[PDB]
């Protein structure tokens, strides 16, 4: 992998080192801790607070109760109609490999080698220069694998 960032504080915002093509994976590896609620993998055009960096792709494990993932996008700081999915792999306690492929017309994300998602694109993903990581999550490790 490229670029790689070992053990980055939560949150983290960084800027993405090249352009997300078709093809381009970003591999996240880490932990969740045993009280964790929720955490979020954004990519996001850029990393403004106000307003509030759109989000093209939000990404976010829910634990409580059966747990899921949710998915979005955030624009002008207004949330699009929400994607669930309760097939779940994420475990309090457990460590993970987040695997997001970028294709022409829509991400792809699996986890743990196994195939979890997909994401139709609502931003063109040109327009994702930044990650972030927020909420409550362990990362060891980010990369990446440009086209
Ligand atoms: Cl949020
Ligand atoms: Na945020």
């Amino acid at each position: 992998l490229q670029n790689i960032i070992y053990n980055p504080v939560i949150p983290f915002v960084g800027t993405i080192p090249d352009q997300l093509d078709p093809g381009t994976l970003i591999v996240i590896r880490g932990h969740v801790p045993s009280d964790a609620d929720r955490f979020q993998v954004d990519l996001q055009n850029g990393s403004s607070v106000k307003p509030r960096a759109d989000v093209a792709f939000h990404f976010n494990p829910r634990f409580k109760r059966a747990g899921c993932i949710v998915c979005n996008t955030l624009i002008n700081e207004k949330w699009g109609r929400e994607e669930i999915t309760y097939d779940t792999p994420f475990k309090r306690e457990k460590s993970f490999e987040i695997v997001i492929m970028v294709l022409k017309d829509k991400f792809q994300v699996a986890v743990n080698g196994k195939h979890t998602l997909l994401y139709g694109h609502r931003i063109g993903p040109e327009k994702i220069d930044t990650l972030g990581i927020y909420g409550k999550v362990n990362i060891h490790s980010i990369g990446f694998s440009f086209s």
